[PDB]
């Protein structure tokens, strides 16, 4: 999921719209924009669908004010296609709409809690519905009005204790003004930026990515630290407040890989440069444990994967050639009357160029591999084409574990590498051979650009989940969940 | 444009709708699918926007049938977003309906003969929609039923020596067939392919592109020759017939420059390889003619670039570097009252990645320079995320005359390159270098992949129409068709704001 | 259904909108709209949906121009909501549209002929693409331009010899004007009215009903005479001709009954008076053979009935009262699996106030008993809400036959009457009691309006049919349409379940 | 507006549905419709338009359960087209819903001392959603879990004893069960039916008007008293309490006249009947004060006074007859570019039967007279018709007070009965002669049906507001609400 908040001198509606089009990669399922107006009160608009398909003229019109948030939501554990999306919103205390990207480990604990000291209802099984109802729990608790920025800033961090797993949040409260914090271990991405309008009047505004800063003329600031809480009032004050105990940069090493723009900077890392290193690690790998294999050309499995696969060509002195062109456009299938409903396919989002086959051996490079089915169905592509022998490369290390942290992944029975050795993984997907990054050398490929981060959160590489609370039993209840999602989305 | 027709044995929607998703990047302005259903009876569902967002179930449901064309329009003068989308149909004689790629150059002529003569009214200012009264006006000339393909091809035939320009055209006939043809100087692209099912049972299918074969598993056969005619019967049946005079092979230049896809083969020539060719004859033209210049980094503007641009680096002997991310996802501008500070119209396109640019002379290249506007943009961008010097290598020749068969290109005063040199165009656009593809260079690098085509239709870059009809009063004509066009796309605008 | 044409000075969008929300009554399964433009060409949208919903601001942009056509459906056999709605079009000879009220008993035959000797494609299975195809083929004998009156007066007459059956039509023909006419027997509606803007500046009209030209505020003129024909040129010009060979007035008698609007003048005679007249001659009859019954009040089946068991109470010097209201507003059964208690059928359309009813002999009064399911209902629930006796009087004779003129009626296996004595209808229907309207004293009270009309069209009251073609392999033909017609509407449902 | 309220045994979703059809006729705005699902969550529908057209068949399948509540919108002051429509909700405590009809006379205090008491944050400007938050606010004085019917019942009445003005409401609790309770005046409408499934099973429903019983199916039981509350619970067992302080009945005598449906019988008055007897007691009127005058006919101006002009016909021994035919469907009026948009009309909603009015001097009977403006146009019409002397009646006594109890009435200036005499009114209409029922005669109208009403909600007629908070100074604030919800509709 991707989020934005902007604390601006003028209408925001359309600048927030448009920095969910350049987060739009972050979740295409549903997209939410929710504005604070001249009165007071929230304007609100979501739905499921893409940024410019949930918004039309008319609720632009209304998404009046200064100041809001929008989130764009890609489908996991909790928030099915079915559900209502986000932002969600609380009317007390004050009046409080929060958007998120992350996941609570805890959620289930948290929504007991709420309901029996509180009171508080939970209409969804949306983790984010209960991260916002704790911090409204705990802005509860003051007297005085309006509330300090120092109260804010101890309703987060009293949160923070509650709280656990990973979290990039943006929020607002009526009266008062935004507020933005990150989980204590810097897992899910947020980056704080500037917009100077004249020598009085200064715009915040703070985002998933970097690029939704560029897009909109945002001065690039610093990606807000772990455990960090930013608040800006109403006025255009800005505040800023460390509120975690022990807080420690272990960046989601997955954004990295796949998930982010490479026109990102995550962290003080370039995604792009991170992933053409990734690309130079392989490179070196294959260099040196396929010696002897007769490669013809290196073709990359579009789209993230075009660069990496262009460095690896250069390491292994192989040509670079597209061999596949993804679809840009893809279409739905139909259930007709009478009509056999025949095969679901990747030639639906990917062709084969086929003169770049024929007669070679060649080195397929992708992003990574998790379920197996689209690599196993690109080999055969290959081969249909043409190819003699079928190599593939992962950029990503085995992927063997479910994220809990924000990262929709199926569960571990679904993930092809869990329970199974290279080779193994190679005959189910019918490849000639198969290779995948180590995952020390993924971590030297991106550190590289930031040496300053020790530890990344690994979680679905090597199953050690820094919160400490993750064993079979609370997997074994997130499946359940996907099990409610499935017969909820079936139904529509 | 893109056009598509599936001659089957099973339902075609779905095929034809996955085709068309295929050949989208031909025109996102809108889209149309027609079929004939069991009772000898045309179903038809077309309407402005995507294949995606055109077709829903309801309309799928009733797009029954085991034949049928399908189409997805690109705004050219005489078809507005405003205006009916294609394919168009007519109920006499027999009850016909065609789609087309391309421009007839005597619109205006055909439509005061098809008036005075046949007295048939064409409802829209688009060409094809004459075209296909054309076609109806002479299968009207049989007295015995059904007609034979003779007949068909005599039409098509009659058709030819009356039209002018350029066409790929796929139509169907009730009760007959379906039919494909080609402008006799096969300017607009037209392949065919087949899918066997059985012992005497195949399919075919024809399509602007080969992509559209290979998505639905068809093997590809080959170009339709220039000037021929496909025609394929309701009972499987193939026929085929040079319905042209002296047809020659003159293929779009631009096809293969940027608007075609890639992984297609038109006329024996991979696009992709084509564009390959193409950074290899502009890094050796750059080499030879920019040696003493210090260029840090090679930068493509996406998307089409990407390739030429890494092969320039290659012969360059420079590092290739994602400088610029189009971005995927661009969203609609609502004219809000006092827009406070509007988002750069460049950077709804693309965004830079700061560190790529920063303290280095940067070689930009893009597929081509029109207007100039969106490139004196770019240059600006880069400059602003820390580049020195910025240059600018376009993979197509100067492009300074009007396209008039099918690819929309505005007038000749609205070219930047239009009377002017490259050092004016240069100063202009405000890249410290400027450099673009010579058309011998371009034209070999196609040739390349098939030295059989000799001649290429080139008249944006040299002025040169192979119709020879093209002048000042029809280019003019062109014009007002264009201005009538806005009209009707401004008034559209007008209450859908007021609506409010 | 019901159709509305306006040749104006000023823009008719609007207009032709009003004037059909007025005859919405005579259809409501589809609605469209056509205009020709400043530019001479049709501009059109049509869909299914009231009125209020087909047509949108956007919609309303695109139909530019002064003279324009309108029409509504109810779905009859060979026009299914999931047809294709009118009006219809064809571009040759001219472009021509049509809008048509009735049916065409020939409609076979015809589009036989059209394919044989004209090679003319009816996509649909609607008379009314035929009607127009049998039209444009006769205005396409002509070889100077433009065409005269007289010339497009020849073609309507030609097509009169052509066709059989009941119509209303009201049409345009580009670059001439509209043109309407009506059948050689009178039996479908249409009236001609004017509106005055200055010296030699008229605008002239055509619908179904007057209402429509009352709510416009044109000036009634008249009824348009059986077999004649109007035509109103773009310049404003009024012609009209018969243009049939022996025209005799045979208004449709059931469109006095319920199916026209009350405040309507028909052929001289006020549609609210018929039906008080109605009354008055139903109150006669049941004051003579039903004089030894005791009955408390009289009570109406809303809406068309109100005034007439008004009538027949002050006749009967008994007390009317509302005891059923008519539900204004009925939403949608949706298929909802293990749909538990669901709401009764007939308390969709009514709710019986209880008070009206309890320990009363009831007399109700219906305009007409078809099928005769909704008749047992409404008698059920009387008894429900405490009635003791329940007695039916229906204002319409018996139905015994189907109706092959334009109003969509069951089959006669169907019709309740049909092969019945009164007696089992009331056994059948449960009533204790039954009472029809004699077909003669029907025929005074609306001839008393205007003793000139000596014969109305009476086929589904004593299965006489004018036109005297009528056979058991027409009837069948018709329930094959009506058959298909289901298929199509059955499958527009299965998907739009499976959706989900 | 309308309310309506299922407790049943089996899915409510059509059933409530079809209630708000047969209740459309007391608002077409809005609509919405909420149900408690099987997993104790609430699933909503609700928007702009008439029942058949806000409901489809995808949000059908989503308002799942066995309990559920719906609201029809009928615009008002504070609740503008614009604005967000019922049932409102809120998440704490519990959960709760809750769809009004009526208006709460110190609306703006009430909302004051939920935002300075308990820090409740109101979005909209609509009474309703203050009343819901006085009602939760109530509810959350309590401890123990789950809440006794006693503990509902305190909260219904402490919320009585701080809102003042009319109101027919339900609401459901999560994890509770129903409540519906009526205002302490027995102003606004609400009845109590039950459906027996089976020996052990009965389904419980209240409504605004008792068609919504009869078209379910449902027994009538009884109105809800004034004060009264009723609570079912999830398990289905009923609970009643009078839950203020001297309730005592005073219904509205407008739903009389015009706005409830004929067929419903309010405070065991039938509204048709009452109907009938207007039209006696007018008839005798005009035989009374126009005995000399000459009168060919009487012709009622649709649907409402056409029982009404019956009666009156009846008694001045003239014949009665359709003049005026109402326009069942009516369109919008189109804003073209270039073309100009010329009148306001009434033709567009109603059509003269010419026939009818030539050379007679017509009697026109209408249900009331509010701005005065359709009555002028009508008149008009008869006029253009060939009438010769035009006279018109009114069913209702002159309107010169605006109404703060739920039903929409523009501000006292645009009344034109207001500071004016039936003359005066009679010569801005155009009329040849003006009658108005007497508001004694009215009373005793509505009275014979039930004479245990011994005072009726009167005040658009009298100016006698019961709740005794209505000044000058009140009304002027409804204004500047109305001046506020103008410029948001404007806007759409
Ligand atoms: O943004 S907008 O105001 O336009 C739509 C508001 N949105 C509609 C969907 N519901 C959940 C439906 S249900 O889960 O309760 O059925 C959340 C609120
Ligand atoms: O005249 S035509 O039938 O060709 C035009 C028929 N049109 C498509 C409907
Ligand atoms: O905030 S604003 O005033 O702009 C919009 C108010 N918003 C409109 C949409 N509904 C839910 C739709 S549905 O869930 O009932 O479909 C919630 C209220
Ligand atoms: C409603 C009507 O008059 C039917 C017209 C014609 N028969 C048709 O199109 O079906």
């Amino acid at each position: 999921c991707g989020i934005v908040g902007i604390a601006g001198v003028m209408p925001v509606n359309q600048s927030i719209y448009d920095a969910l089009t350049v987060l739009q990669h972050r979740g295409q399922d549903a997209a939410g924009i929710i504005t604070i107006d001249a009165n007071n009160c929230f304007r609100l608009r979501k739905a499921n669908g893409l940024v410019s398909d949930v918004f039309e003229a008319r609720h632009m019109q209304r998404l009046q004010g200064n100041m809001g948030i929008g989130h764009v939501r890609y489908p996991t554990a909790g928030s099915s296609s079915a559900s209502e999306a986000q932002p969600f919103y609380v009317n007390s205390p004050y009046g409080i709409t929060l958007a998120h990207n992350g996941n609570l480990t805890n959620a289930h604990e948290l929504r007991k809690k709420l309901f029996e000291e509180k009171r508080r209802h939970i209409n969804t099984t949306s983790d984010s519905e209960i991260l916002l109802n704790i911090f409204a729990s705990e802005l509860d608790n003051f007297r005085h009005y309006p509330l300090e920025a120092d109260n804010i800033f101890a309703a987060i961090a009293a949160t923070n204790r509650l709280i656990r797993g990973a979290y990039a949040c943006v929020a607002m409260i009526i009266g008062h003004g935004m507020v933005a914090f990150r989980d204590p271990n810097g897992i899910r991405p947020l980056v704080l930026g500037k917009r100077d309008i004249d020598e009085n009047r200064t715009e915040y505004m703070v985002a998933s990515e970097s690029v939704a800063l560029d897009t909109l003329g945002f001065d690039f600031l610093r990606d807000v630290a772990p455990g960090e809480a930013i608040y800006i009032t109403e006025e255009g004050q800005l505040f800023t407040r460390q509120c975690a105990d022990n807080p420690v940069s272990n960046p989601c090493l997955f954004e990295y890989v796949y998930f982010a723009r490479p026109d990102s900077f995550i962290d003080k890392i370039s995604v792009y440069s991170a992933r053409v290193n990734m690309g130079t690690k392989l490179g070196e790998k294959i260099a040196r444990e396929w010696e002897d294999l007769d490669i013809d050309v290196v073709i990359p499995i579009p789209e993230t994967s075009c660069d990496i696969a262009l460095e690896i060509a250069r390491i292994l002195g192989k040509p670079y050639r597209q061999g596949f062109v993804k679809n840009r456009y893809v279409g739905r299938t139909f259930i007709m009357p009478g009509q056999q409903l025949r095969r679901k396919s990747v030639r639906r989002k990917l062709n084969a160029n086929r003169a770049e086959f024929r007669d070679k051996n060649v080195l397929l490079v992708d992003d990574s591999i998790v379920r197996g089915t689209t690599s196993e169905q690109i080999i055969e592509m290959a081969r249909e084409a043409g190819a003699k022998k079928v190599y593939l490369a992962s950029a990503a290390p085995e992927i063997r574990f479910p994220n809990v942290y924000g990262i929709d992944m199926p569960s571990a029975t679904e993930l092809i590498a869990h329970g199974r050795e290279v080779d193994e993984i190679r005959q189910i997907i019918g490849a000639d051979g198969l290779i995948f990054q180590d995952l020390n050398d993924l971590i030297d490929a991106v550190r590289a650009e930031n040496p300053d981060i020790q530890q990344f959160e690994c979680s679905v590489f090597n199953g050690v989940y820094v919160t400490k609370d993750v064993d079979q039993g609370y997997l074994d209840f997130l499946d359940t969940l996907r099990n409610d999602d499935a017969k909820a989305v079936q139904r529509q």
